[PDB]
């Protein structure tokens, strides 16, 4: 089972609806995991998200109908939530995550001059699973302010001023000229020069922290050898993530090199590939075991359920970002090598039954492999 | 998307199923949430049930499979709660609100001469979402006692008695909600304790919304809510209750909840809702209610609320934990205000002097005079 | 009886997962599948398992949380994560959780007297349907390991694919012939008399039953004698008889109507009481039912007959004449005929 016939995969030239586009920037939303396949029933509440903008542009105000987690792959952003009677502001770079609550306004800058932002946000909607809105404030070209949603009478004794100057400042669809285009807009240095003043930034303490930004590269990666390098946040560890019981992982892979084979014992993995071309081998159990693979690339998706063995193998240097749904108290179990492999970690006795050969005979075996989740192939 | 054709809007006169009926009151059951339009598929396990009393009437002892939060609206009632080794009566007061588990066994007095009881509670099913049970244990006309599900031998061996006895004596009045003399209401309204300034936080007992200042005020309304920060009950429900008041002639200006699905009711009085959805497309869902009528306002969908006349309703807000209420006018909480200039100057086709000359010309906040 | 959607009889309810001459594993029908009554119930599963004496369930593990209930007997469970180990000495009463995706192998080191248990399965992927993944390789199955491809076998095994799969390729079947578990009965029952006893473990005892908001409770009841007319409050109960056999009389709510479900039970049978929904257990042999309390935190037990926890002795006289067609003095007369409680003989 591959390539399309294979639920799991999820090929980004045919899985992505884009909610907006602009020659500012473009916004994607990754197709429902349920609809694709039912197999993936417990990954209905969420959706994939990438974002990416050009140089000096802002993602205009607005606020959606779920719960956010963003990820930011290169570039810096500025984010800024606006609530009812303050501001918050974050500057946010490459491993910078941040939770942005359901229902929250907010606007988001690109402050580099010479480079695009490019991020990953994990969306759980609110009032119907896996679908939402976004609610743009402001009346652009290419959309309608929510406001328009109530009648001038409405909307003239809530501000207290005649419908005309309601129109002309806040919506003016009778003249596009003073409109913006769409909801991504370009700036000039001198604005963006502006707006990036007063930001907090993460920093090892924020890992932390209960509503700051946090980085996935703060500490030491859990894995780390000569092939690839394994960085994970979890739930025991952050506050926002403990909020929706998800982990994050960031992990580099060397051509030529794979992440043994492996499974997660409780979490659902949603991995997005961020860079590079890698083939996975997932083991379903259709007791006949079953084999989905795939070959992946820039921008694809790709979900290993609870419990799945695979494994990551990169033709080219690759990357990729990691959700752990379900994550609390998540063990990683490797198959192969010296740290890790729960099969080496049976009794010498159940070895000899469990497999044709002997207790020498298997742990000779799984002596052989004297590297650990990374290995050369 | 007007009232009739906007999925959000349950007219009173064809929302709800009648369970049961007398001339001594009334109680109903809502259509289920979803069921009516899959855009509310998050509110399934969710019903609302709206109960009605005479003076002087007691809904005779029951239990569900639903957990229920009770809210007065208008009257006076003497809840008490018959656990297995024991019994706590309450003296419910209009604004009062109190959790009842699932499964406790229960009954309600309406203790006035000359007021109607009138109450709206909201049930989540334990069993199937949305659908649940009534176990009465009296024995009527409109219904079996639910003990005459066992056989006669098991209901004698258990009883230890014969079974004539056991069904001449609780087997054999006319339906669960009876009539009765104001000596045997005084004989069950003596033991009834009330909510109280010290009662808000309480665990098991009823609080008050209305006892405490309400969050918003001023010479065209009155806004009350008890959140679940505030409340265990409601902590446990995740729910935020709120009242509000809306004098004739004003409305709640325009804004949203940030993640609370709100369940209004309409307590006394009319008025026209515009409730705003996308699909990027806006789409406009209005609606002119009354007494009874129910509405839900999705959650970050903004709506406005303008009284045609004095107006209170009541509304329940799911997922309430941590929900921020944003204006779009007004002074206090006015989130466009919170905007960066500079921002405010690109979002929209006037200046930032612009914006902010408009923003500020609504003097007041909350409630405004339409 | 087969008209009763809380009824499973094992006989047409279960599915063997797996069997041969050291044991067997059954499978439980879906709950929700069989009776849309049970949607609540759609994560779990109950799972029967047997093993013949000196016997071993092989390494392997699931997409699924386990609570595992030994009925009878001894065994060994033994716990394998990714750099340590444990292993639990098990017996009948004792309660433990198997957290999902772990691995593990279960032993039976006793001689002539088996290993009979039942274990509540929570599936992590899709509700309901979970999957077991063997390490081991036999004719019955080839082990998981084998859904890499040569190559990649070869390289995170650092070794020819001829060996890996001469040492891990190719017994018989999945049972070859070869925080802390806690004990149920351990601790004073809630209700006994002569008729029978009742014991319970509740969520805000047990810590791990915290986790999956579940109460176990593990009655007896002598032949002859029945559980008292009851509900639970708000707990969803999954009874499976161990030994003997009894009737269950369960009464539901269609004017109201009342309706009645009933049932005659056996030997690894399984009967579901909806939350709130009025019972009563009638041994007609010597009877010991296992309980998975679903929905637990919280839960109160209401009798409707009997001198303790009579929740219908507890209304108020006056609602009672009015409740009832009798005088507040022939109901209390009457209600005050039975001096026993929780369990009473027939």
């Amino acid at each position: 089972r591959e390539d399309e016939n294979n639920p799991f995969y999820f090929r980004s030239s045919n899985s992505f609806q884009t909610l907006f586009e602009n020659q500012n920037g473009r916004i994607r939303l990754l197709q429902r995991f349920n609809k694709r396949s039912p197999q993936l029933e417990n990954l209905r509440d969420y959706r994939i998200v990438q974002f990416q903008s050009k140089p000096n542009t802002i993602l205009l105000p607005h606020h959606a109908d779920a719960d956010f987690l963003l990820f930011v792959l290169s570039g810096r952003a500025i984010l800024t939530l606006v609530n009812n009677d303050d501001r918050d502001s974050y500057n946010l770079h490459p491993g910078d995550a941040q939770r942005i609550p359901a229902g929250t306004t907010y606007y988001l800058v690109n402050p580099h001059d010479h480079q695009n932002l490019k991020m990953i946000w994990l969306a759980i909607p609110v009032n119907k699973p896996g679908r939402y809105d976004d609610f743009f404030l402001s009346s652009t070209q290419a959309q309608q302010s929510y406001l328009q949603g109530f009648s001038h009478n409405i909307l003239e004794t809530s501000f207290h001023s005649e419908f005309e100057e309601i129109n002309r400042v806040l919506f003016g669809e009778e003249e596009e000229q003073r409109q913006q285009e769409g909801v991504i807009v370009e700036l000039s240095k001198e604005q963006i020069r502006q707006l990036s003043r007063r930001a907090k930034s993460s920093s090892r303490k924020t890992i932390s922290s209960e509503d700051e930004p946090f980085n996935l590269r703060s500490r030491n990666p859990i894995y780390s050898n000569n092939f690839g390098k394994f960085f994970e946040i979890t739930p025991e560890k952050n506050p926002q993530l403990r909020d929706l019981d998800i982990f994050l992982s960031s992990v580099d892979i060397n051509e030529g090199a794979l992440l043994l084979p492996h499974f997660n014992s409780k979490a659902i993995v949603i991995l997005v590939i961020n860079e590079g071309d890698a083939n996975i081998e997932l083991v379903g159990i259709k007791l006949e075991v079953q084999r989905y693979r795939a070959e992946l690339s820039e921008d694809d998706v790709f979900v290993i359920p609870a419990a799945y063995p695979f494994v990551v193998n990169a033709t080219s240097n690759l990357n990729f970002l990691a959700f752990g749904i379900n994550a609390e108290n998540n063990q990683r179990n490797f198959l192969a090598g010296e740290k890790d492999n729960v099969v080496r970690q049976i009794e010498r006795q159940v070895q000899e039954l469990a497999f044709p050969g002997s207790a020498q005979d298997v742990e000779r075996l799984l002596k052989k492999q004297r590297e650990s989740y990374f290995v050369d192939a």
